[PDB]
């Protein structure tokens, strides 16, 4: 029975938030499997919890999205590295971190409009996470690889992201809720238009960390586990420096 969290972070977006670090296709049988390699930056802690799909707080372990990004084999994302870094820098025995995984692989931002299944799941899980009395401290968002494939999607990305942030702040009644988004590292196509939108968005209490240059898996699309540690540390640095 974990002690409930008091500092809650919502993790959302597509598969580089859901986590694919360490997921490899078994050469013997073609099954995708997480290699279970866990950097010490991602180590579990009784003061770092995860909201399960069945809405129970449990001690957090990678992969954080197993019961959330269903139908996809999950690996390491940036969440545990983020959480350990924040917990350690806070240096406060009382701080208990709660992570609310909401990401869904293969999703373009149109699938996150207000009213959509994924958006409503994110809002519902965020509301459920507050019942323990904990405060929502930030939303970490890493998405956009699915928006590079069609120029209409890439050219609308900044407007769609502005609307998503406005929607979340409204529906959660948190007008200043910090959002930390990630300029995508990969995807091909109109990646530069999507990155320009992410890096160029200027909104109160929204910051963008850049994943460009982080190591990619053999598919040239997903971050490796060591990249995810780097990204989680960068997301923690942005959270700590801007919002604490």
């Amino acid at each position: 029975s974990p002690i409930p969290p008091n500092q809650i972070f919502i993790l959302s977006g597509q598969s580089n938030m859901a986590g694919r670090g360490g997921v490899f296709k078994d050469h013997h049988n073609n099954r995708w499997v997480w290699d279970k390699i866990l950097p010490p930056e991602c180590a579990p802690n009784s003061s770092i919890l995860r909201l399960s799909a069945d809405l129970r707080w449990e001690e957090a372990h990678e992969p954080l999205h197993v019961d959330i990004d269903t139908g996809k084999v999950c690996g390491v994302g940036p969440g545990m590295a983020f959480a350990n870094a924040v917990k350690n820098r806070l240096e406060t025995d009382s701080a208990v971190i709660g992570l609310v995984p909401c990401a869904s692989g293969g999703t373009a931002i149109k699938e996150w409009e207000r009213g959509s299944h994924l958006y409503e799941r994110m809002v519902k899980r965020t509301e459920e996470s507050r019942k323990c009395g904990g405060e929502i401290k930030a939303v970490l968002w890493y998405q956009g690889e699915s928006d590079v494939l069609d120029i209409h999607d890439a050219e609308s990305y900044g407007n769609n992201m502005d609307r998503l942030i406005k929607n979340l702040r409204h529906d959660l009644n948190l007008p200043s809720l910090p959002i930390i988004q990630v300029a995508i590292a990969s995807g091909g196509g109109y990646i530069d238009k999507v990155r320009e939108a992410q890096l160029g968005l200027k909104l109160s209490n929204v910051v963008c960390v850049d994943a460009k240059g982080l190591p990619l898996k053999s598919d040239n699309l997903h971050l490796t586990t060591e990249a995810q540690v780097q990204l989680g540390l960068s997301l923690a640095q942005a959270y700590l420096s801007n919002f604490c």
